[PDB]
């Protein structure tokens, strides 16, 4: 059938030329976007339209940024009937707000699990809603989506969760290098790391370190995020100690100096 | 040659049966000694002797209670001209502590990197000093020592290291997995886990969650002398919070509660 894209930047580059090279016909609204979503817009080929024919597609996939997610959402809901997917990086919470403004359509939230620029169009997605198992029929044209949990928001957390674990071993390695730099000892406790975490366990080891360092600002955001969303089900205990890491975060080894 | 023993508990019990069915003369002093260190002592079939003829040994092992450790040290340290291997748990700052007691023989900071009990002799012990390597010797008599960093507190710090990650990683992984639980969504995020942390990781961390609510009394007490040992070398933010799981923590699933 159609698929539209509200936004047309890496994600929606990479998913579109993916669709269209398996027969999809694929549409987006060009009026008021910058020269680059333009250009790849152009790269790609799509069919250039109006903001009401990309709402009136029987699958409106919404991939612009976080902080616009909402007011996609908000002028796409006056008109999309078919299913419109969220697959923006925002929070649960902001995911339901999302869903509750789109009144005349069913509502997916798609998450992605893996690096864009890497992986291609080949990214695993999971989505989440009683909607997703239609989101899912994309497979049919090169996609690698995954019906996970039950209702919008599920995706978003199970991506949350995850980032979250992940964020915490990584600051729990810096604190515990750190230690073992003072002492000329880091080397010997990954060693005796990788008999219990794993074979490739140093080598994404130092990978994640050196990214948390580089973004811990960033970092630093995305724990309050996961601080906010898990007071809604828990009371969290480790985002606080976590934050204090990378608070501080602002060759290995040298990631490791103070 | 001689291996002497000061204490004779369960590690000396199961270090001395290994070094004399490779034909060690392993020998202690039983004079103070409780009943059942005494028939230990005889079970194993030690050479009973004088506290001085302990000392006298090439090789002299402290394998007594990390509360008399230090004084152990004090009185061996009067005679012993061998080496002197500690392989109590003790901080690494009182293994630096005992290293300056022993006046006239070599120190070797000796830490077990496992469970006595369940793989008995065979234990990976890592050592480290200047007679690190000479202790490594006993290896042709059934022991399996690796010699680890450069001076005595080395092997002890690589331990306690060791131990706070691996003690902050199943902090990490309850929580998260509660809050999922909470959700209805923990299977997933575990999926999601292993489609990202490479090996096994779900087997490998339903294990490690199940053993650390079974043991959380244990791990509550372990995490406190790791925050001690931290602080000897940095100002730690972590085990703040792991503690703290620690604390609430005193079918996998069932285990995810608060
Ligand atoms: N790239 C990744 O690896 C990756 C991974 C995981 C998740 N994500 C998520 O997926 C989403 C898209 O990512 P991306 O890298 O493709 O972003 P870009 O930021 O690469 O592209 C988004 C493009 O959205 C457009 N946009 C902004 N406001 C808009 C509006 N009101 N209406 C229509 N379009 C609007 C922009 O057009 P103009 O340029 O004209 O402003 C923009 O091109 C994000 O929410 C992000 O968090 C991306
Ligand atoms: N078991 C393990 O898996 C394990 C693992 C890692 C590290 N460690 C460490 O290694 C050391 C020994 O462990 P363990 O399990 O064998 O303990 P036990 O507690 O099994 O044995 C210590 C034995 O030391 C003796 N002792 C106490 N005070 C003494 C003194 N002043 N002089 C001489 N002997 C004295 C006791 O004699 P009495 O019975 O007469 O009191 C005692 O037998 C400890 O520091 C412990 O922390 C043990």
């Amino acid at each position: 059938l159609r698929v539209g894209f509200i936004g047309f930047g890496e994600v929606a580059q990479t998913l579109a030329s993916r669709l269209r090279s398996r027969g999809v016909e694929v549409v987006t609204s060009l009026e008021g976007r910058s020269p680059s979503t333009i250009e790849r817009a152009r790269t790609v080929g799509v069919t250039e339209t109006s903001e009401e024919d990309v709402y009136s597609c029987p699958v409106v996939i919404s991939a612009v940024t976080p902080g616009v997610a909402l007011g996609a959402a908000r002028r796409a809901g006056r008109h999309v009937r078919g299913i419109y997917v969220d697959i923006n990086n925002i929070s649960p919470e902001t995911v339901r707000m999302a869903s509750s403004l789109i009144e005349k359509g069913g509502f997916v939230d798609a998450a992605i699990m893996g690096s864009v620029r890497r992986k291609g169009a080949d990214i695993r997605i999971i989505a989440s809603g009683r909607d997703a198992e239609e989101f899912m029929k994309l497979n049919r044209y090169g996609l690698n989506i995954e019906v996970r949990g039950r209702e919008p928001g599920d995706a978003s957390a199970i991506k949350m969760l995850r980032s979250s674990y992940t964020k915490g071993v990584s600051a729990l390695l810096w604190e515990t290098l750190t230690a073992a730099h003072r002492l000329g000892l880091e080397e010997d406790v990954l060693e005796m790391l990788e008999y219990t975490e794993g074979n490739d366990f140093r080598e994404s080891a130092i990978s994640r370190l050196k990214s948390s360092c580089i973004h811990a600002r960033r970092r630093y955001e995305e724990m309050k995020e996961v601080q906010d969303m898990l007071a809604e089900v828990i009371d969290p205990v480790m985002p606080t100690c976590i934050i204090r890491i990378f608070d501080k975060l602002k060759d290995a080894r040298l990631q490791g100096c103070a």
